[PDB]
């Protein structure tokens, strides 16, 4: 599913994600934009073998098995693949426990390169919530 910027901040938003360790809502819109272009089935294999899944990107190597990723664990307790679901839900309740690790959002690469210090507030602007 390719989700509308304001269809999205509203499913993070029922599903808990607004203020979330203190992460405004418009901070994980922009993250899910650079990281999947809000595009749940988004995939991508990185340089280490592991590969990030869904909305969020969440990555093999600690958060999910894919049975394809040597080593890494499965922190989330799902498989991959349920990342990648049009409900957000698996993908949220994994950003919970990432966010929760100690880095926050510095985990996601687009948010600390492309919406960390910026007017996040804008990906909300305008969206009933
Ligand atoms: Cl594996
Ligand atoms: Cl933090
Ligand atoms: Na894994």
């Amino acid at each position: 599913k390719v989700f509308g910027r304001c269809e999205l901040a509203a499913a993070m938003k029922r599903h808990g994600l607004d203020n979330y360790r203190g992460y405004s809502l418009g901070n994980w819109v922009c993250a899910a934009k650079f990281e999947s272009n809000f595009n749940t089935q988004a995939t991508n294999r990185n340089t280490d073998g592991s590969t990030d899944y869904g909305i969020l990107q969440i990555n093999s190597r600690w958060w999910c098995n894919d049975g394809r990723t040597p080593g890494s664990r499965n922190l989330c307790n799902i498989p991959c693949s349920a990342l990648l679901s049009s409900d957000i839900t698996a993908s949220v309740n994994c950003a919970k426990k990432i966010v929760s690790d100690g880095n926050g959002m510095n985990a996601w690469v687009a948010w600390r390169n492309r919406c960390k210090g910026t007017d996040v507030q804008a990906w909300i602007r305008g969206c009933r919530l």
